[PDB]
């Protein structure tokens, strides 16, 4: 987190969880999951999936560390829900970044 | 953690912390910090520092998540000590991997 960008706070999708329990737990604790993602500049990534994997791994790391040093915890359900919450945000980000970067103008 | 290798359990250096408190806390809680690292195959990395940054970020993520879902926590001191513990292991790994990969034989 020093060669890392912090993308904007963005409007969250209500993610779909097939698992009703997961849905419920997500809805019940929704404000615990990240609002912004961290990521490396798009030019460093051949595709979307290299970018998304990286943005997910960095974002969950950052967010878990922040939480754990405050003395709080995530359950296994919390983790599954978060990787999917963060995943959809990272995709969004890739599309923004990847286009803004490929845009030719001029 | 699916395009990730799990390197061997290895003999740990006794890392140097200038901060005496950090030293003390490290020594006192030494068995909490990771024994093996996770990393992507070396061929995916131009240099050492791209590899090390990645191996550190993945390893601390994995280890924090494991800890937090067990209901336990890391302090801010725990985190600083871990990134340095993990850092030295990742360097080691890079050197092994990077040579074993560059080795020409034949």
């Amino acid at each position: 987190l020093g060669g890392y960008m912090l993308g904007s706070a963005m409007s969250r999708p209500l993610i779909h969880f097939g698992n009703d329990y997961e849905d419920c737990y997500y809805r019940e604790n929704m404000h615990r999951y990240p609002n912004q993602v961290y990521y490396r500049p798009v030019d460093q990534y051949s595709n979307q999936n290299n970018f998304v994997h990286d943005c997910v791994n960095i974002t969950v790391k950052q967010h878990t560390v922040t939480t754990t040093t405050k003395g709080e915890n995530f359950t296994e359900t919390d983790i599954k829900i978060m990787e999917r919450v963060v995943e959809q945000m990272c995709i969004t980000q890739y599309q923004r970044e990847s286009q803004a970067y490929y845009q030719r103008g001029a």
